[PDB]
């Protein structure tokens, strides 16, 4: 009956937690309706959409996986980085301002190499100007995602429906 | 791992493309899989097909390359991966389409940062025009045989890990 499959106690989840669970709730959603464009989220909530795939690939794998993968047109976007600033989200948008650049000088040959089969734990070690990023990524996170789960109870009803805002 | 009709093997080729791919992702939605580890190379073809025609026929390739897809779709493995299934009309248009998004899939992205909107984009870049419909020229004959393929095939499409 609800759009959004949501545990009972979603509100006691810690943040990386409450963040996963509620994108895997958006995902849930629009995979059961085949909204592929996500055009039934807000603006915040494809705020939340894309910090988390930022956060899942470079947790993985590095910028270089995310790169590589294909998220790059998604990730360095101004909108994302805009948003959580707007929420005095700070640390993680100035790193993604510097991976930017190196996704600039180095992402095509990171690309064209995974196209032919690069291994992407491969491809980390040969691009090891991404590793002080991945590393400012990992600092920038933990206090992030609190931030923007502070953000989130403090909107709940934004966030944990569709069509409220 | 996947919820499809019981009927799913009668659907008509778009159809039968779009309820696997949704299979797909509702799995990985309720695993937290973003990655989609558990997807073969084979489901990855048609995942990213299926994405291909849901933005061009939504809002062409501007639409595509406006809401991010370019470093996903604009790859080899695609249309390399269709080429071995002797589907070849499909990575024709994406090769010509690929070009013209290296031309001015920097400016239609920071337009639309800046808040102009997709359809506003379209008119503005119509190079992209002659290539939407040449995509939906040859999707027509290719999600046919996307569809014989995948029903020569229905274990490898239809289950997770065969």
């Amino acid at each position: 009956m609800t759009a959004l499959t949501l545990p009972e106690d979603i509100r006691q989840q810690e943040p990386s937690a409450l963040l996963y669970t509620l994108v895997s709730a958006y995902l849930e959603h629009t995979a059961q309706t085949g909204d592929e464009s996500l055009s039934c989220l807000s603006d915040d909530q494809h705020t939340l959409t894309a910090f988390c795939y930022l956060d899942s690939q470079v947790e993985e794998g590095g910028f270089v996986q995310l790169i590589a993968s294909g998220y790059g047109e998604y990730i360095f976007r101004n909108p994302l980085a805009d948003s959580l600033r707007r929420w005095k989200i700070k640390a993680v948008p100035k790193v993604l301002d510097k991976a930017k650049a190196l996704y600039e000088q180095h992402g095509k040959t990171i690309e064209t190499l995974a196209d032919g089969g690069a291994d992407i734990p491969s491809l980390r070690k040969q691009f090891p100007e991404f590793e002080e990023w991945d590393g400012a990524y990992y600092e920038a996170a933990e206090q992030d995602l609190p931030l923007l789960a502070e953000h989130i109870q403090s909107n709940w009803e934004t966030f944990a429906h569709i069509g409220q805002a």
